């Protein structure tokens, strides 16, 4: 179905004008005007592919007065031919007629056997051609300009196509739905492993992003691994004997982030925030709890799960790992065996999916090495309740079209350490946090100035890279991302880029970067980092924080008050800067009874089904509502973001909120509540 004869039908006499190029799968090569005003008249056509049957056979179309076709460029029409099963001949045919009378074109192809049995030629029979950068079998090829060998014309790929689906096939025509311009000099455009035609055609992988069906957008994928949570314990040591002492473990939630640190590194990375809040009895350090003496070890398992924020899928190699402490102290290197995945791990995905269990790092596997720490590392890791996870980029084979048979398979011919390379030099990176504040990287195909095969791709301008990599869309004069303006988000570039940039905008003589995002041309190897600007932002671009205006606002649409809580609608983005709140109650001289007084005790916000928060006040006074003694004292209620956190006590051991940074966001008297 995806299979079939390639044809090319020109509006001209002479090959030079295709308005269509689409394949048949069966001998009938009509375009009947239905799926079609001027230049419905075709005077000419091309069509080309492999035959596959032994016997003698007869050749003919529907118009032999017009026609010249080679099996093998051997003239067949301008003959009996004999034709061996199990073997593939090559088909060419061109068509001209001056001054056709009706529109498209009825056109069809027969054979005849020895059985004097003529039909038009079967779908079972006839194959594409070999639309790639070598011969497998089948070679490769009256020439259609193809410099690039994708099966796109070059004047269309320069000029401007669409693709539009028309009952069972796709036709490109040139531009007068999306408008793809193309290199005629680069099968990918975007140095990736799909050809331009097998993209914007659908001869190509179904798990591959929807976005990177363009030309210029860069098909690949990008993995790191997000640790779900952690489990600490005691090591056992050759000197203890005993084995059946009490559970002493340490077990907390972990929220992991990709992390980009603009940049110019092409390495995966995640950090990892081991949760703070209260979860064991007691206030005890943690050698206290697991019982760890100065010259014991101490170890960690977790569970992970490995995430595809890329554009293609892997099968066959999960790249490795590192999991290190502080700056470069690995723990341990994370493997999976390979060419043994479970599953596929898909653009937008997780491995193992979400509805599946997570991946221990040690599962209950004879061989798995345990993940240590000795003493002073552990004492560190307490401190600083951060972990990092390195990912390499090697992500084994690719599953590509083969037009032999029109099926996607895994080829293991084909390998992504062969691509990557080639798609980072000659495409502009964009990562953009739209997309609930985290991290997405993307590739757009970009001029290089320098490289002139580089310089046959389109202008790749800054608005359209948005557009065609992030789905910004233009309903009503501005540019926007799912409702929210361009200007919404900020700009920030690497120094080259930066410069560039600059210079382009002095030339067009523009001192605002977004009331010319049209005019704004985007190169190879340029660094673009776009961020949410209600955000502060850490070293590695996680969102962390806000300003004190943006956070009250956020806090203004309360439903409901009590001395039981506060129950808010808070916008999702704002609800993952913060980790938690502090509650007071403020007396008529204005001295102030904090309730939940602890650094570990600031979790008290909850998300309901129903979206809305739920500000817990019963959680740490001992499941008992707020006493509040006269109706004009105060309840308020602070946020406490990211970046103000708390995560260990002070030095000298206080483990209150005392001096904690913290943002009003609710002040009532007892009366108003
Ligand atoms: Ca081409
Ligand atoms: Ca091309």
């Amino acid at each position: 179905s995806s299979q079939g004869l390639l044809g090319y039908y020109f509006s001209d006499l002479n090959f030079q004008a295709p308005m269509v190029v689409t394949s048949s799968t069966t001998g009938d090569l009509s375009i009947p005007s239905s799926e079609l005003s001027e230049n419905q008249y075709f005077q000419s056509a091309i069509w080309s592919g492999f035959i596959k049957v032994s016997d003698e056979y007869t050749f003919a179309t529907s118009a032999d007065n017009h026609v010249t076709m080679w099996v093998d460029d051997q003239e067949v029409i301008n003959n009996k031919i004999r034709l061996e099963k199990g073997r593939l001949y090559q088909i060419k045919i061109q068509y001209q007629r001056e001054n056709p009378t009706e529109k498209g074109l009825d056109f069809k192809l027969y054979w005849t056997d020895s059985q004097n049995k003529k039909e038009v030629i079967s779908s079972d029979n006839l194959q594409l051609p070999e639309l790639k950068q070598k011969s497998s079998s089948r070679k490769k090829r009256p020439t259609v300009p193809d410099r690039d060998n994708d099966g796109i014309p070059d004047s269309l790929e320069v000029e401007g196509y669409t693709v539009d689906v028309k009952n069972k096939r796709t036709f490109l025509s040139p531009w007068i739905l999306t408008k793809y311009k193309s290199s005629p000099e680069k099968w990918s455009t975007a140095s990736d492993p799909y050809s331009d035609f097998e993209k914007v055609t659908g001869r190509i992988d179904k798990n591959v992003s929807p976005e990177a069906r363009h030309p210029l957008v860069a098909a690949y994928p990008i993995v790191h691994v997000d640790m779900e949570n952690i489990i600490l314990s005691k090591n056992e040591d050759q000197s203890t004997q005993n084995t059946d002492s009490q559970t002493r473990t340490i077990s907390k939630n972990t929220s992991t982030s990709r992390t980009h640190t603009a940049g110019f590194s092409n390495s995966n990375s995640s950090t990892v925030a081991i949760d703070h809040s209260l979860s064991l009895a007691g206030e005890r350090t943690w050698a206290e709890t697991m019982g760890l003496n100065t010259a014991d070890t101490a170890r960690l398992n977790a569970n992970i799960r490995y995430v595809n924020t890329g554009t293609a899928p892997i099968y066959n190699v999960l790249p490795t790992t590192s999991l290190v402490l502080g700056k470069n102290q690995t723990l341990a290197t994370i493997k999976a065996k390979e060419n043994q995945l479970s599953q596929i791990l898909a653009p937008n995905n997780y491995y193992p999916s979400k509805n599946l269990a997570p991946i221990a790092l040690n599962a209950q596997d004879f061989s798995s090495t345990p993940i240590t720490m000795n003493y002073n590392q552990f004492l560190e890791l307490e401190k600083t309740k951060q972990l990092r996870l390195d990912t390499d980029q090697v992500y084994g084979n690719i599953a590509t079209y083969n037009f032999e048979n029109g099926r996607v398979r895994v080829d293991t011919g084909s390998n992504w350490s062969e691509v990557l390379p080639q798609i980072q030099e000659t495409t502009a990176r964009i990562i953009f946090n739209g997309k609930d504040l985290n991290l997405v990287e993307r590739r757009i195909a970009a001029v290089n100035p320098s490289d002139p095969l580089e310089t046959t791709k389109p202008d790749m301008t800054l608005k359209e890279a948005l557009k065609i990599a992030f789905g910004f869309n233009e309903p009503n004069g501005n540019l926007q991302y799912q409702g929210k303006d361009i200007t919404e988000f900020d700009f920030n570039f690497d120094q080259q880029t930066s410069q560039n940039i600059k210079n382009q905008l002095a030339e067009l003589n523009a001192t605002n970067i977004y009331t010319v995002l049209d005019k704004i041309k985007l190169n190879a190897k340029m660094n673009i980092l776009i961020r949410d600007k209600r955000f502060h932002y850490d070293r590695n671009n996680i969102a962390v924080g806000a300003d004190e205006s943006v956070v009250k606002e956020a806090h203004r649409e309360v439903i409901n008050s009590s001395t039981e809580g506060l129950l808010l609608n808070i916008d999702k983005d704002i609800r993952k800067i913060l980790s938690g709140y502090i509650v007071e109650i403020e007396d008529t001289e204005g001295l102030k009874e904090v309730i939940n007084d602890r650094y570990d005790m600031l979790n008290i916000s909850s998300l309901r089904q129903d979206g809305k928060t739920f500000i817990d006040f019963k959680k740490y006074n001992d499941k008992l509502p707020l006493y509040i003694s006269n109706p004009n004292y105060k309840v308020n209620v602070y946020a406490v973001t990211k970046e103000n956190t708390i995560i260990n006590p002070s030095e000298n051991g206080d483990t209150s909120t005392n001096g904690i940074k913290k943002i009003l966001i609710f002040s009532k008297k007892g009366y108003e509540i």
